[PDB]
């Protein structure tokens, strides 16, 4: 009855659907046409592509699976992409606002290039506010299951769109100094020692937990009054790591606050951190792994930390220190997503392999340190 001028074979032309918001609309594309040409293709036929200045639109092949979308680049050919008839295409702002938490704890919104990596992103943040030194921070989720791979992007990290990341600033030995002359200064190192004791993300005795706490009484409470400071008066939650919340260590904590006798708040606040930064627990990323001893097959729980100069084991009870390696004698390393192992040459016999599901971010933080002993060299 008809024929159609229109029709081309389905093995010599691709047909996808362009969407752009609401808006979507097949059309047709010869399979070796660059991705720059194809939108100006998509200008000449959507009205909705001229939102915005033609070099601020790009191309982006969606998925079921978010993690799976991808940014075509401009000089590709299409059929580069394997793209089939019938797939969909946004026609998308290449620059999208990610929401950042600042140091001062407001949220900044900031464009970034939405097809880069984490570091890249990174990068214009901290051009952004200013930040010359970019590799003194990191972006972090704030939901373990926090850190991200700033080689990789966020969208193949699960991190949508409309996700708050948290820019944190590393930890640095000289970051800190002990004054009670400057009170505003001493009440952020306070807060930072006791949040990290708190979350256990600095690991300490039972004993050694309670005497930290004896202090924040003094802190929060002032002086110790057998009136009011009686059996189970403290919300131990509140003054005790996670794990080490026992009853039994109310009286060991009264002990303490007792002992601290009438000193100041300020007082109080310096003895805390002075006890902290004493421990040589402090200021280390932990991880906890699961070694395996010789002559036993349940796997053994230990805590794995990385400081600046060395590599360390901890008992995971006692929180002893039970051997250092100066990062200087690992030979290499290696991390898959269920292991990590440290090769020590001639140092020792044997290599110190170790489950744990945190291998990346162990392997990132020694080659992290490693590279500023080296650039501290030449």
């Amino acid at each position: 009855n008809n024929d159609n001028p229109l029709f081309k074979s389905a093995m010599v032309a691709l047909s996808l659907k362009i969407s752009i918001g609401n808006v979507v609309k097949t059309m047709q594309f010869e399979p070796s046409t660059m991705v720059y040409d194809a939108c100006r293709m998509i200008r000449e036929r959507i009205p909705e592509a001229l939102a915005g200045p033609p070099n601020d639109f790009g191309l982006f092949l969606s998925d079921d699976d978010p993690k799976k979308g991808i940014w075509l680049e401009a000089g590709k050919a299409l059929d580069y992409y394997m793209l089939r008839n019938g797939d969909t295409m946004e026609y998308r702002k290449k620059q999208r606002p990610l929401k950042i938490r600042m140091l001062d704890g407001t949220v900044k919104t900031i464009m970034v290039d939405d097809s880069k990596t984490v570091t890249d992103m990174l990068m214009t943040i901290c051009a952004r506010i200013g930040i010359t030194n970019h590799d003194e921070y990191s972006l972090v989720r704030e939901l373990e299951l926090n850190w991200l791979d700033h080689g990789r992007t966020l969208r193949e990290q699960g991190v949508e769109e409309h996700e708050t990341l948290l820019l944190r600033r590393k930890f640095f030995y000289s970051d800190q100094n002990v004054d009670s002359r400057d009170p505003v200064q001493l009440n952020l190192l306070y807060v930072q020692a006791r949040d990290d004791i708190l979350n256990g993300s600095h690991p300490v005795s039972f004993d050694k937990a309670c005497e930290f706490a004896g202090f924040q009484c003094q802190i929060q409470f002032g002086p110790h009054n057998e009136q009011k400071h009686k059996a189970g008066f403290l919300d131990l939650k509140d003054f005790l790591p996670k794990e080490e919340v026992k009853q039994k260590g109310e009286r060991k904590i009264f002990q303490a606050h007792k002992n601290c006798g009438q000193m100041s708040e300020i007082e109080a606040k310096v003895r805390y951190v002075k006890l902290a930064r004493s421990l040589k627990t402090y200021g280390v990323s932990f991880f906890l792994v699961k070694e395996k001893m010789k002559g036993k097959n349940k796997l053994v729980p230990r805590l794995l930390g990385i400081t600046k100069e060395c590599v360390m084991r901890v008992d995971e009870k006692t929180k002893e220190v039970i051997q250092e390696w100066s990062l200087t004698n690992i030979k290499r390393w290696a991390a898959s997503p269920k292991s990590f192992t440290l090769d020590f040459g001639d140092y020792q016999d044997g290599y110190y392999s170790v489950q744990t599901t945190e291998g990346e971010q162990i392997a990132q933080l020694i080659a992290g340190y490693i590279d500023i002993i080296l650039k501290k060299k030449k």
